[PDB]
């Protein structure tokens, strides 16, 4: 089947959407070369129309089936609960696309008569009607990047795909539980959202320690949603289905599946028919925890189709990445040739063919990667990092246009180890929001999908739990690490680092002379900036689970 059939029509733009750096006074004391700075927008919806549709044929193994089973198995070990409408609606950012029948996100907060009767309609409906397809809207996503490296390429918009408010609360009802607790469960230490950014470090490494001959590679699968069959959606709720759930529920996950999960209609902001969809919506509960779970059992199945060894996964929904063991270069080559063509025969061709790593460093998953630094008392330490291009330039966006959902606190948090977070990010927003008296605003951001309320004056603290204090120490940075950032500030036209060294001087200060918690995050933060660096004691007002249990995106 095509992953998508399209009428005529234009995805439309429901917001007033800005595509070129609003540059600003603020915007210039961080980025300065903004024209290489751009938002994807609606113009741009027809492009990835085409990229995104093709046909998808399935051929399933035996080694797929095998696994298939295995997970039932560990799946049907779950007993997972409906969670009530009053805990549904708690669970709904105040921040979501209001309903097409009048009530929005608060109303929905506030369990209004407006709210919880709808609600109440879609479950009696999708309990009644288990085949009638549900509508879905879609839209391009607006998320700013950096003009590709070369002169040109520009990435067209993401286009997501969501159904209505009160199906969302139903989502959550009969699927949150689920969602949220049989990932783990099925797949084991290769869940990748149950990792902290330090824990996902200590896992790849130790991985890679186990292997005699340690060999990895990471698999970039080319629009993971639009190769997704109903097959595979149908397979998945079979899994769901495997677990101990309440009878309401069981019809509940049915329907969700045939009438929305599986596909259904595309409707644009302004009420038109675009086409139809046949692969998986990127808008839905189910996207993160299918993806995951669709991909590793693709990627399980496609492994035992080669290596008789020792594989060893982290899958984080499309995102994967195999540590094995090697047979030598030649074979192990091959060897992801067969990997790569099981893969495709499961309807999972890659973007970019997989290439056999033996350098751990240059295995990047996630848009991420493994590097290693040396702490206060000198022992080498293994921290995530990554090209900061598209955090610096969503960075600059952040600080020219007031943004509610921010990435550059989550950056901080989740890279907080790194040079370029460390430098540049904590730097700037520091001396910004100081100047402001903004400190103790408490804004969201969004760990692994979920958003979240953090207070930066709790970076610290929490910067301590997540990768440990000799977060702030690092210095002896990796050449290849180093010369990243520092080509990445030339491209942007961020200031050099040795600047923000000087820079960072004076709002430690500043921090320092407030006292309390603004002089523990001058003291902790910035201790890299000062000449005569103090001795860090373990931070004592910090002593963060639920943030990395599931995927939610």
């Amino acid at each position: 089947s095509m992953s998508y059939t399209w009428t005529g029509a234009l995805i439309t733009p429901c917001a007033a959407e800005e595509s070129k750096l609003p540059i600003n006074a603020l915007s210039n004391s961080l980025l300065r070369h903004h024209n290489m700075v751009y938002a994807t927008t609606s113009r741009s919806a027809g492009l990835r129309q085409k990229k995104v549709t093709f046909d998808r044929l399935q051929v399933l193994d035996d080694h797929y089936r095998d696994v298939l089973k295995e997970m039932k198995a560990k799946a049907s070990t779950v007993k997972a609960k409906l969670l009530s409408v009053e805990e549904a609606c708690k669970l709904t950012p105040p921040h979501s696309a209001k309903s097409k029948f009048g009530y929005g996100a608060k109303d929905v907060r506030n369990l209004s008569s407006k709210a919880v009767n709808h609600i109440h309609s879609v479950w009696k409906d999708l309990l009644e009607d288990t085949v009638t397809p549900i509508d879905t809207t879609i839209m391009a996503k607006n998320e700013v990047f950096c003009v590709q490296p070369e002169k040109g390429g520009r990435k067209p918009a993401r286009l997501i795909v969501f159904p209505d408010l009160g199906v969302r609360v139903c989502e959550k009802m009969a699927l949150y539980d689920v969602v949220s607790t049989l990932p783990q469960v099925v797949m084991g230490s290769s869940y990748g959202f149950q990792y902290s950014p330090g824990q996902r470090v200590e896992f790849l490494v130790n991985t890679w320690k186990s292997k005699k001959n340690p060999m990895g590679f990471s698999y970039d699968t080319r629009c993971f949603d639009s190769t997704v069959t109903e097959n595979d959606i149908r397979v998945e709720e079979s899994i769901y289905q495997c677990c101990d759930l309440a009878p309401e529920a069981r019809q509940a996950i049915k329907s969700l599946t045939e009438r929305l999960y599986i596909g259904g209609p595309l409707t644009n902001s302004k009420g038109q028919n675009c086409g139809y969809r046949r692969c998986r919506a990127s808008g839905v509960l189910t996207t993160s925890c299918g993806n995951t779970l669709t991909c590793y059992l693709k990627a399980s199945a496609a492994c035992r189709a080669a290596k008789l060894q020792d594989c060893t996964m982290l899958v984080n929904g499309d995102d994967l990445v195999v540590i094995c063991e090697s047979a030598g270069t030649q074979e192990d080559a091959a060897s992801l040739r067969v990997f790569t063509e099981a893969m495709t025969r499961y309807s999972a061709p890659p973007g970019d063919p997989p290439q056999p790593e033996y350098d751990l460093e240059l295995i990047t998953s996630c848009s991420s990667n493994v590097s290693v630094a040396h702490d206060a008392s000198g022992k080498r330490v293994y921290y995530l990092t990554r090209d900061p291009t598209t955090p610096l330039a969503r960075a600059a966006w952040e600080t020219a246009r007031h943004t509610p959902v921010n990435s550059w606190l989550g950056n901080i948090i989740m890279y907080a180890p790194t040079l370029w977070a460390r430098m540049i990010l904590m730097t700037h927003f520091f001396s910004i929001l100081l100047a402001q008296e903004q400190l103790e605003k408490a804004l969201d951001c969004q760990i692994y999908g979920a958003c979240y309320s953090i207070e930066p004056l709790d970076l610290p603290q929490i910067i301590e739990r997540l990768h440990g204090l000799s977060a702030f120490s690092l210095h002896s940075y990796s050449p290849g690490e180093i010369n990243r950032v520092a080509s990445c500030l030339r491209k942007l036209g961020v200031p050099p680092l040795r600047v923000w060294r000087h820079r960072a001087r004076s709002v430690r200060a500043r921090l320092l002379s407030q006292g309390g918690r603004a002089a523990t995050c001058g003291k902790y933060l910035f201790n890299w900036a000062v000449k005569t660096k103090l001795k860090l004691t373990p931070i004592p007002a910090a002593s963060l689970s639920g943030w990395f249990v599931a995927g939610y995106s």
